[PDB]
């Protein structure tokens, strides 16, 4: 089997601290257990789901928006935090939270892709692929944050029912 293989692939190209899509697969009684890529599945303990009997807030089919905590390749296993993920939220875009760490560095600074001439504001010749990837990825993590935007008013929603 190829479940170590599979698990390292995801941990290494989804590390610990990112906001990562996800779908509630099934209820537990400890928690929710959420699919995040094919094949790959993580917990959010009960004590994780908000920030706030677990259909109390979430059901299967359910996107959701999680933030890696933990990943062990050790037992397999991935640590997941509904909760964790929005305390993080802004509703201003970082986009280093949504699967573009990497164009960031150690102090924070935007690191530009090579291809791309910060001055004149355009790419360079030569650089077609690498500005596709770019934009692939920078719409992703747009999305990412749009879905968790529509968590937070699904979440704030809910609760201005409850609490009238």
């Amino acid at each position: 089997n190829l479940y170590f293989q599979h698990m390292r692939h995801f941990a290494r190209t989804h590390a610990i601290g990112q906001i990562v899509p996800g779908k509630v697969t099934k209820l537990v009684p400890f928690g929710a257990f959420v699919r995040v890529e094919e094949g790959i599945e993580g917990l959010v303990h009960i004590s994780e789901l908000s920030e706030r009997v677990p259909d109390q807030v979430v059901q299967v089919g359910d996107d959701a928006m999680v933030k890696v905590i933990d990943i062990d390749l050790e037992r397999r296993r991935i640590s997941l935090s509904l909760k964790q993920a929005n305390e993080d939220y802004t509703e201003e875009f970082d986009p280093s939270k949504y699967g573009m760490a990497d164009s960031y560095d150690e102090q924070g600074n935007y690191i530009f892709p090579e291809g791309f001439d910060p001055e004149t504001n355009e790419w360079l010749e030569g650089f077609d692929k690498q500005r596709e990837e770019w934009e692939a990825r920078y719409a992703e993590a747009e999305r990412r944050h749009k879905m968790h935007t529509a968590q937070m008013e699904k979440f704030a929603a809910a609760e201005a029912e409850a609490a009238n």
